[PDB]
């Protein structure tokens, strides 16, 4: 029904095609995969990456440590959202979440993307439109997007799973989880590869407690 889409797997030609469909006409990004996060793993990742991607079960530990996370940083989070603004919508709708990855890959680096299609989703109302229950419901509401989302699902088709964005903004990893409440803060960084870096300690810390993991790159 309206308010229960189905997931949407971590599958990079899956997505290509996806974030075609949503406007971008001549997509000057795509989708890779990353094998896991090991240093050799990672220096197979083209640079620069504009995102990092993981799909992941959650596990109670997990969920533990994102909550001591967001008690202890909300005053940071807080200051970040002035200093380096960022683009962060809250999850609405279950299953949504590989969608909201991407809009949020996608929407934190628009310079990046190349032209997007009048009349598309990503030229759509939620798209031009602070706060992130606001944006939120817009996007949970997209009967344009949920549709497009059904359809990128289905192609990939053949334990909770959240599937997460992680950016840098203002010399920090920031996961994007449309499921909680802020943006976490993970490792600082000060390049582009000390990000990756970050990202993937963020991420191997979870691996010891499968994962997909994929990166926005340059096409």
């Amino acid at each position: 029904g309206p308010a229960m889409w189905f997931p949407l797997e971590s599958n990079p030609q899956v997505m290509n095609r996806y974030i075609s469909t949503l406007g971008l006409t001549e997509a000057k990004v795509q989708f890779v995969d990353v094998y896991g996060v090991s240093d050799d793993l990672l220096e197979m990742v083209p640079s620069p990456v504009h995102a990092v991607l993981l799909v992941y079960p959650m596990c109670e530990a997990t969920d533990r440590r994102l909550a001591e996370q967001q008690a202890a940083q909300t005053a940071e989070v807080a200051a970040l959202r002035k200093s380096h603004p960022f683009f962060f919508t809250h999850q609405l709708v279950p299953n949504a979440c590989g969608t909201i990855a991407i809009a949020h890959a996608l929407m934190n680096n628009r310079d990046k993307l190349g032209e997007i299609a009048a009349g598309s989703i990503l030229d759509g109302p939620w798209a031009k439109a602070e706060d992130p229950q606001i944006i939120g419901k817009l996007i949970a509401e997209d009967t344009s997007l949920a549709s497009a989302h059904a359809a990128a699902a289905q192609e990939g088709a053949t334990i909770d799973l959240h599937f997460v964005c992680f950016i840098p903004v203002g010399g920090r990893c920031v996961e994007l989880d449309g499921r909680k409440e802020n943006p976490i803060l993970h490792g600082t960084c000060t390049d582009n590869r000390s990000f990756l870096t970050a990202a993937a300690a963020a991420i191997q810390e979870r691996v010891e407690l499968e994962f997909g993991i994929t990166a926005l790159v340059n096409k």
